[PDB]
């Protein structure tokens, strides 16, 4: 005996052959998620990390300047800007949204790919280099190469 019967009926009138398919699925290679870890859990802005800090690393604190490598593609694939050295006001905006967040959430050395809506990037903003799309999903790759401290004055309660 094989496996236990569980089909009852013959023929409820349709058959449906195997007319059209398509939908086979094949091992393809490098196995991505696509979708990553959401920083907000929204599913617009994730960070996927290529290289999580080689050494013994550090995430810069907001405030700190710090020194991001970023080359961003659109959600098909086209690099729209490079920018081998941003340095910034983490925490203070002082960026767009997404990164602002992502370099926290990114240890100090490595390089994250995070697909951001361009809400968090430049929606209704637009970039330097080109006006993106507005709720065009921004896929950017952060290099973190540097945090220096100089953020020191004032205060928020």
């Amino acid at each position: 005996m094989g496996q236990p019967p569980a089909e009852e009926a013959e023929q409820p009138g349709a058959l449906a052959r195997e007319f059209l398919a398509a939908m086979e699925p094949e091992p393809a290679p490098a196995p991505a998620p696509e979708e990553w870890l959401d920083i907000l859990g929204n599913g617009l802005l994730r960070k996927k990390t290529l290289v999580p800090g080689p050494p013994g690393s550090s995430r810069p604190v907001k405030g700190q300047v710090v020194t991001v490598h970023l080359q961003t593609s659109l959600e098909n694939g086209t690099r729209v800007q490079e920018e081998p050295e941003l340095v910034f006001t983490l925490g203070d905006c002082d960026v767009i949204q997404a990164l602002d967040l992502s370099v926290p959430l990114m240890d100090v050395g490595e390089t994250a790919m995070v697909t951001a809506d361009s809400k968090y990037c430049y929606g209704p903003q637009g970039s330097r280099s080109p006006y993106i799309p507005p709720h065009a999903a921004l896929c950017l790759e952060v290099t973190l190469k540097t945090a220096v401290d100089l953020e020191h004055h004032h205060h928020h309660h």
